[PDB]
Formats: structure tokens, C-alpha cells, sequence
């Protein structure tokens, strides 16, 4: 019985300013949310305050990152306790960008996902493998891996959700189905189930991180092993509302 | 300008949170800015809005990092439009844990310079050689390779400050002997006057990033070629209000 | 520049003599070296004299070892200066055998390739992970550590060549499966361009170090992120003159 | 009757290039050796062979090292075979640095003296105890282990000669006397009597590798159980011809 709550949530990435953030959160905070599901929004860092404000207590805030030290010498970067200072109860790690992009890798991924649990901050963990490793149909060893980083770093997983970040269809030339996004996240359940236990797996929402509109959302949330998204350019606009409203 | 109004800058990094950066916006907003000086709080990203809506405005406020492009996926990242957007001025790039902890390459650094500038924010592009250049006598040869690229993204010095860090000995009051940051910030200030113009060189601020205590910072400024610092642990310590009047 | 000339590396080890190496050498010296490809022989260090001056001007002569200063009480070794005295103009560290068999640590390694550069040698910096290591899934964290270790020591790359060796894998014909010599050489050419400058790792060969026959040398290069070898063996056979032209 | 040849061999390590080392060849070739006196050269391994083709016939070419097999995959290493491809007749074993600043081992050591003198050439053992070893008192039992592995693989001792590294007296801020010298030599003649045979000690030489220089090469010359010198630094000046006259 996956009693799991829909959990869907906004990456607004490096996008927006005051204006027309705020225009968003405008939109959202008039909006309803179905009090079955889960809604977090992801601001730029510089706006994880100004969202939080401007937000309405109902939806919950989420820094798009953050390091795995409270404080220290590192320029540019925010600890979970500035994230948690500023009323954001969420930080999403490891996302393609970081790891791609920025050449995060696992092991401090790893210790930021520690570090942000220890902190007492809801943490959601990314993952996903590339291009060349879907060609491969490295999949499962790809993803398993980083979710066994994530899994050994998670003493807890009430504070935790997971989103399979399709990076293999993100501007590729590869289009993901819904299919195959179940086909996934069944796996990474299964290496739950497998590796955490039966409760945690049956209990962990599954997020897809891939390409979400409100014209695809009903299809993808019908997935039996994905219980929510993690929105991206979807979520500046107001179709993020029916995002909101797709296992519905 | 010939008179290169004397160039306080307080790097924060990852320190701090309200209630403590508030204690310190609090103080600085009661210290008097001398018209001699400039002064910049650089605070954690999460809290640049936070300060700036605090401080006072006769002091600016700058980011401590950004990326090089208005809008994107690019999750964790800030834009020179979101900066400004929360009334900050300025940024620092180039910074010694960026390059050196976050692996920034100088073409990354010389195009978020390039897009700051454009941006219409000012910038304090940090420069410095290792231990390991610097027992190598290379460390006019790094310091110049890192300002070529810098310079060769700046069109117009009149919103830009350079800050020059002994990364081989930079953090508890060890301050690297003032002669030695006299000789390097000599070469640097004979380096903007051929590379771009006398003018450019006789009105450009090169700060010192190194160890700068509360007291230190006078034989410091005393050099010919220092006009200010890019104060580190101290700038979150009220012995900031002083290194600001490092003279008198 | 783009267009990265193919390098052609022969690492002789420890094998020939005068007679031996004399034949080797008359033949190389018969054959014609395409300006598409760089052709470099690693004598033992006996011969690296005899070779330079039997070998023909168009082909390089490195040394396949040396020590990090110039003059020294360090019985046994050679200093950069010498194999430079001797005309050659490479040398080649952290080979596998070297850090392996004789235990050369990365931080000698980069103290060797520091002060090589420094010396005005070029030098062909030898990387790659162990069987434990592979079968640890490490092989790019390991392969990154040792890259980041070289990297520290170099400021100009434009007499510098990266090579991968499979050390869980090479001598016998037993090939590596060339899309594992891929991915790894993929994710080397993806860090520099990263933690260098696009330019660099476009520029930067990245020349593979495993099994290589005179045959096989097709299907190897053919790999977009390969250009080059490191020989073992046969740089010793005459099929040495055909991995040199590894197409067509 | 003690009929020893005088043995005096010059370790010019890591030193010199053609130019510096054509020069000092120059002056030996033009130098007058005492018929009654055996001169050996070690230069750094890349001037063996221009050694040697510079070397009067008269003075012998000896290796600062070698491994221990004919050929094989150790990339910087050189053979016995090569070591004689090259004229060189000789070759120095187990020298301090190799031993401790390269930690080359008494077993492997033991090895390649096997291998250097089954490949028919003749060796330099050197042994010698360490600052910590001397402080103990424990000369005679570091010193007589080193001695019998060299003793385990020597099965003709005409092809070798021993030399006593003080090493304790080697930048340690000890200073070693020609007394003491003999002392040590002693017991190393001692060892091989009771250890060898009669005959072989009172044959084999054992000459001095502590600091020796034309002022005191006479003196320690002069010792009954010091038979030659094995000359560092000043084995690279004129001064090594004062020495190769000391018995005189």
C-alpha cells in the first residue's frame, strides 16, 4: 500500500529576479495545492529568503544547493544552517548540473547529503546517468552507485526523496518515456527495498527529474514507481500548478 | 583619478547567519564611512539581500561569486542580473578558494568578469600564485597570466578592483611580510600601466587579500603600491571598522 | 591549436643494446614520418645518447625517467638538464612501472614533472588504476587524482602529453576493450577542459598507454578521445613504424 | 703481505653534462695514474657511454646502478648488458642513496649483484650504517648483515671491491675520522676472513666512501685496512687526480 505522498517539486535553477519571481510565487501562493501532495520550490541562491517570504507557509522552500561544512573558508558557498537560517526546510544535491557542469563528484556529494541530514534539513537527492552510460546500459550500475553514496549517507530516510535525473535525454538527441521512467525508478526501488529494507523502498518517494509539463505530467505521476517530479523550466511558469495537480 | 580612494573589502565567506551578520550589519551601520575610503561587505550568497536591506548605503554589498550568463539551468548558480537585481554592486571572482578548493579555471573567472562587467556590476577580480609557485620565483609570471586574462575581459576599469592573495600564507595573523606584497602589487600596478594606460594603472585600487588584522593593516596600506585589502576572518570581527581607517 | 597532432610515443624500457637498438633505429630512420603524427622513442637511459644521435632529426628522443633538480648526491639518477644536454627533448614520468615496481609516489612524480618542465623538457605524464582499483569502480577518481596531482605542476601545456595505461591490462595482445580506453581518455580530455581551459583540452593529446600492436592500433585511434600511444612492446618491433600510422 | 691495488673510484652522481664532464675527463686523460693504482669513474647513467668514448683506456667506466635482469619491462632501469654494451666494466652497488633515499633494499640489492656479476662485470658493494644505527653502537651488526647478503651473491670475489659509507657522518653533523675509518674496515676484514676465507680477505679491497678530498686522502690512505677511496664530490675536480695519488 504506497501510501507515499505525491511530492513535486520546482527548480527554478539560475532563472528570475524579484519581479518575476515574485510574479511566481504570486501565482502559487493564490493557487490551491491538492493537501495530498507535496509542493517545494527551489529559488536561485540568492533568493531562497525572498521566496521564502514571499511564499506561503503551505509550500515549502529549498536551496538549490549548499556545502557540506556549517561554517568556514569557502567563498561562494552556503552551509545547511544558513539554508535552515533563511526558513528553507529542503536542499536539493547532487543534480546533473553540479555533477556535469561543475564536476561535483559523489564523495562530496556524499558529504554534503550527510552534512545537510545532520543539519536537520530535508534533502533532495539527484541522480542520473549520462549519454554514453544510457548507450552503454549502464544504468543500473551508474545509478545504483550514486544512490548507494546517497543511501550511505542517509541514517534516516524520512528527511530524504529521490529524483532520477534522465541526463541521457537532456539535450541529446534521446527522448525518455514514461516507460522507461517507470522502468527506473523501479530499479532504484528495488535497490532500496534490497539494500535499506522493505519499509524504506515502499516508503521513499521516487521522483522524475526529466522533461514534466502539465501535458505529460498525468501520464508520467500514473507510474506506479513515480510518486512526483522535480520540475524544471516548467516551474517558472503556471503550469506548475498543474504539475501540482497531475496524480490528480 | 588620479587619488585612488583608499578599497575596503570584507570577505565573509561561508560565516555567519541573521542573527550574527545582523549584529555585525548593526555595527557597521553605526561605523562612519570616510570619504577616503571605500567600503564592501562581500556576505554568503544566501544572504546578500539579507545585508543589503541592513546595511548601510554607504556601504556596498557584493556577492561573492556569480556565474557568466543572465539565465539557465544551472542549478546552484547566480547571475550578475540577480546581484544587482538585490541591489549589490559588486562581486568577487577569481578568489583563492574558488580556483583553488572549486577548481574555477581562469577562462571560466575571465568570462564571468567579462559578463559582470556587461552586467553593469563592479567586480574585484582576485588573483595569486601557490606555495609551490611561489618557491618556484614564478609568482610574477602566474600573477600576470591570471591579470592578462582578467584584463583581457575588461573594457572599462572604472567599476573594477584587483586583489592580490598569498595563497602559500593566507588565514591566521602570519601576515606574509609587507615588502613582499609591496613587490608584487608594484609589478601588478607597472603591469596596467603598459598593458592599458598610466591613467588606468594611477586610478586602479590594487587591494591585498592576505592575513590583514585589525592592527596589521596600517604598515600594510603604508606601502606605496596596497590601496586596501580584501580583509578575510577579521572583516566578520568589529576589528573591521578599523582595518577601514588603516591610517590615522 | 585544434587540431591535436597524432603522438606516436615507443617505449623501449629496459630492452636492446648498441647492435639491437642500432637496427631499430637505421629503420624508424628509413621511415617516413607523416607531418599528421609526432613519433617519440624512450630508449633506456644507457642509450638515450647512442639513439639521439643514430635516430633521425624527425624523430624525438625521451628519456623514460629522471630526477626533480639539476645537480645532485642522487647516485643513480639524471636531471632533466642532462637528457636535455643529450638532445632529447621529452622525458616520460609516472609510468607504470616506476611508481608500480620502484614506488614513485604522485608527489615526486609532480616534483619530477615540475622542475622537467621547468628545465625546458617536454614530458609525457603516465597515469592510470590498478585491477583493485578498477574493479573498485574508483578508476576515475584514482585517474583524476593522479591527473589533478600533475596538473598542480603544470603552467604551460603546450610540451605536455597525457597517457592512460590500463595497468590492470597491458602487454600481452590481450587488448583493453577500446571503449574502455574511451571513457577514461573521454573523462581526462572532459577534466582539463574544466579545471584547465577548453583550449588546453582541445589541444592537450591524450595518447593511450595499453596494449597496442601494430594491428590493433586501428580500431584504437579510431576512439575520438585517443590520440596517440604509448607503445610497450613493439615500439620495439618493426611493426613500431606502423601503430605511427594508425590510419589509412 | 697485503699486496691490495689501490683503489680509487670516483661517484660523480648526478652531476655535470658534457660540457663540465668532457672537461674533468680531460684532465684525468691528461693526468698520470700510478701504475700501481686502479682509477674508476661512475658518471650519471646518460654519460656512461660518453664517458667511457672520452675515457682513456687506462681509467675504467663504472654504472652508479643497474637492475637486476638482462631485460625486461622496467622503464628507467638499465641491465648489466647494456652497463657492458656501454665499455663500462663495472658498476656501484647498494650506495647509500640508493638504499635510503631511494629505499632500494638489501634483498633486491643482493639480486643485482648476483645478476651484475653473472652478467661478468665487476661491482662496487657499498655498505654503511645510518646516524641512528651509529648512535646505537650497532655498526658492526647493520654493517655485517648488509656485507653477507653481498657475500651470498658474490661467488668470485676478483670482480668486487667493498666501500664503507659512514653514512652516519653524512650531513648529520658527525664527523667521521680516518681512525675510526680503519676500525670499521677492521671488522669488515675480519668479517670476510672468518666469513669468507683467509685469502679473499686479505685480497678483497675495501676502500673508503666517507668525504675524501686531496688534503686528506693521504691520511686515510695511509690506514692498513683502507685500501682506496671511493670519492663523491671531489671525484668531479682536479683535486681526483691528488687523490688517486694518496697511498703515494
Amino acid at each position: 500500500a504506497p501510501s507515499r505522498k505525491f511530492f513535486v517539486g520546482g527548480n527554478w535553477k539560475m532563472n528570475g529576479r524579484k519581479q518575476s519571481l515574485g510574479e511566481l510565487i504570486g501565482t502559487l501562493n493564490a493557487a490551491k495545492v491538492p493537501a495530498d501532495t507535496e509542493v517545494v520550490c527551489a529559488p536561485p541562491t540568492a533568493y531562497i529568503d525572498f521566496a521564502r517570504q514571499k511564499l506561503d507557509p503551505k509550500i515549502a522552500v529549498a536551496a538549490q544547493n549548499c556545502y557540506k561544512v556549517t561554517n568556514g573558508a569557502f567563498t561562494g558557498e552556503i552551509s545547511p544552517g544558513m539554508i535552515k537560517d533563511c526558513g528553507a526546510t529542503w536542499v536539493v544535491l547532487g543534480h546533473s548540473e553540479r555533477r556535469h557542469v561543475f564536476g561535483e563528484s559523489d564523495e562530496l556529494i556524499g558529504q554534503k547529503v550527510a552534512h545537510a541530514l545532520a543539519e536537520g534539513l530535508g534533502v533532495i537527492a539527484c541522480i542520473g546517468e549520462k549519454l554514453d552510460e544510457r548507450e552503454a546500459g549502464i544504468t543500473e550500475k551508474v545509478v545504483f552507485e550514486q544512490t548507494k553514496v546517497i543511501a550511505d549517507n542517509v541514517k534516516d530516510w524520512s528527511k530524504v526523496v529521490l529524483a532520477y535525473e534522465p541526463v541521457w535525454a537532456i539535450g541529446t538527441g534521446k527522448t525518455a518515456t514514461p516507460q522507461q521512467a517507470q522502468e527506473v525508478h523501479e530499479k532504484l526501488r528495488g535497490w532500496l527495498k534490497s539494500n535499506v529494507s522493505d519499509a524504506v523502498a515502499q516508503s521513499t518517494r521516487i521522483i522524475y527529474g526529466g522533461s514534466v509539463t502539465g501535458a505529460t505530467c498525468k501520464e508520467l505521476a500514473s507510474q506506479p514507481d513515480v510518486d512526483g517530479f522535480l520540475v524544471g523550466g516548467a516551474s517558472l511558469k503556471p503550469e506548475f500548478v498543474d504539475i501540482i495537480n497531475a496524480k490528480q
